[PDB]
């Protein structure tokens, strides 16, 4: 049982290949939004381990880690302060954002919203060994 323990937003980012880096410019690694505009479009870095299991077939599973993304103002570091980048982590948020400030940006019931595929505005990258998914879940 390594379910995601919460509903985000939305999906996030499918890593295919282990031992690499987070990497972007500027208002890159955006996430495009429902509900909120690219003025807003802000956040910070948050990952999840979905780790593996082995069945009645002695099969194990193999997979990766994904990256996952909650909006300025709200998430499990909702009041980071702008700037909190750590080792392995990248801050970021659009050109258009103010992230002087929590975002418009929030509040969403699953039983309404399932989980949406993660799409990023031409300019960002895909760091290697990552590219989106999102095909429903988080």
């Amino acid at each position: 049982g390594n379910t995601i323990p919460h509903y985000s937003w939305f999906s996030g980012i499918t890593q295919f290949q282990k031992g690499r880096d987070f990497k972007f410019s500027d208002g890159q690694g955006v996430p495009i939004a429902f509900g909120v505009p690219p003025s807003e479009a802000k956040g910070y870095w948050y990952r999840h381990s979905r780790r593996s299991f082995k069945t009645a077939d002695g099969q194990q599973k193999q997979l990766l880690p994904r990256w996952y993304f909650y909006y300025l103002g709200t998430g499990p570091y909702a009041n980071a302060s702008y700037g909190e980048s750590l080792e392995g982590v990248f801050w970021v948020a659009n050109h258009q954002a103010d992230t002087s400030t929590p975002s418009d940006v929030s509040s969403r019931d699953p039983t309404t919203q399932e989980a949406i595929p993660t799409r990023f505005p031409p300019g960002t990258i895909l760091p290697q060994g990552y590219y989106v998914e999102g095909s429903g879940r988080s």
